[PDB]
């Protein structure tokens, strides 16, 4: 298991814990020097089981596809709450069994949902440590308009900040402040998949790649990126997607 404390966190203490989360993520191969996901796992050992604490210490422990970073659902006190999607139906096979009971919620763990049951796309939602105490908070009480807006923040600061150096300093950043996510960020996030494709497609293609990646840049300018000696692939990128589930 993971932990994070927001009482008290500050820049430090949730570089720790996004270290603490990679870590936690099994691999046998690096690809380019990054660690690449497992095509599968089986049983309960597919799952990581992230404990989160607002800040006046009330918890959520939320459940993690190791092979993905995906998060299936979550427990708040004695309710278990999952994704309404296979994956995360077969998710609660695994986790959280002694929970009194079990929610589905009524969307699946896509943005092209999580947004929709939201009212707002993640452009206009802001994120940061003081909107993840918030998403906690939040998650802790069954809402589902609320909480779609609420797992949106979670998946970003958590699972998006793991895979992505780039999105892990974007939140320090944003430490003491909520902020929405730089349209870079955005680009990084839709692109994990593609990128983590590309990359291994790379190994037999002398570093290069099959079909570009079109990424938003930090001063907001659009860039294509077409081998593995890119800053995205060399700096940012910390976990690969194997191409067996892509
Ligand atoms: N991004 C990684 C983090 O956020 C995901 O959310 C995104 C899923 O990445 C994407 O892929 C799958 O999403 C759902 C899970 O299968 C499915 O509904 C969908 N059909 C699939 O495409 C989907 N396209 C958008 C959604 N924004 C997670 O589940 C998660 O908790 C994880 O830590
Ligand atoms: C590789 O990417 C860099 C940009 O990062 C670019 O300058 C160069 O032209 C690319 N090389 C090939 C072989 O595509």
């Amino acid at each position: 298991d993971v932990s994070f404390r927001l009482s008290g966190a500050d820049p430090s203490s949730y570089g720790m814990f996004i270290k603490d989360l990679r870590n936690a993520l099994p691999h046998t191969e690096k690809v380019y020097n990054i660690p690449l996901l497992l095509p599968s796992v089986s049983g309960a050992g597919r799952y990581l089981l992230m404990h989160l604490f607002n800040y006046d210490g009330n918890t959520i422990t939320v459940a993690v596809d190791v092979t993905n970073v995906y998060i299936m659902g979550y427990l708040a006190l004695t309710t278990s709450y999952f994704f309404n999607e296979p994956a995360a139906d077969l998710a609660s096979q695994y986790v959280f069994r002694s929970a009194r009971r079990k929610i589905t919620l009524p969307y699946s763990g896509n943005y092209e949902r999580l947004q929709i049951a939201a009212g707002k796309p993640r452009e206009k939602i802001p994120i940061g440590l003081p909107a993840l105490d918030t998403a906690i908070s939040t998650l802790l009480h069954y809402d589902s308009t609320a909480a779609a807006g609420a797992l949106l923040v979670l998946i970003q600061t958590t699972a998006e900040a793991a895979r992505f150096k780039y999105i892990e300093q974007q939140i320090q950043e944003r430490a003491y402040r909520d902020e929405v996510p730089s349209s870079a960020t955005i680009s990084l996030e839709n692109s994990w998949s593609g990128l983590s494709k590309q990359i291994q497609l790379a190994q037999g293609n002398n570093g290069v790649f099959r079909t570009p990646t079109v990424l938003v840049d930090s001063k907001g300018n659009r860039v294509q990126i077409t081998n593995v000696t890119s800053n995205v692939v060399t700096s940012n990128i910390q976990l690969l997607l194997n191409t067996k589930n892509i």
